[PDB]
RNA sequence: CUGGAAGGUUAAGAGGAGCGCUUAGCGUAAGCGAAGGUGCGAAUUGAAGCCCCAGUAAACGGCGGCCGCGGU
């Protein structure tokens, strides 16, 4: 988000559209059933990468 | 078009298992019936080709829709 850009888990309830975004089929496609090996920063930037 | 393995299909010719007609004989008749002649004739065998398989587009040819780069 432009204004409240951010990574964490979260404990919050969040209500999903009935049909998912393009983006979210696409991350399903390539990455849903798969384990998250590391996750690193790059540098010390606000770039966190996590290798799946 | 070129090449080709299995499997399938296919001519004449080859091959005659059988069958019909005829009748010496045999039978009171009805009918049976050798041999010969004669008229058909099944299995089996039978190439290329074709089906089939592979390649080949400066061979003949052909080079999409629909929906929201993705989906179908």
């Amino acid at each position: 988000h432009p204004s409240y850009s951010r990574v964490h888990i979260t404990a919050q309830a969040y209500e999903n559209p009935s049909e998912p975004p393009m983006f979210c089929m696409l991350l399903r496609k390539h990455i849903e059933g798969g384990f998250i090996e590391k996750i690193e920063q790059a540098g010390l930037d606000r770039i966190m990468i996590f290798h799946i």
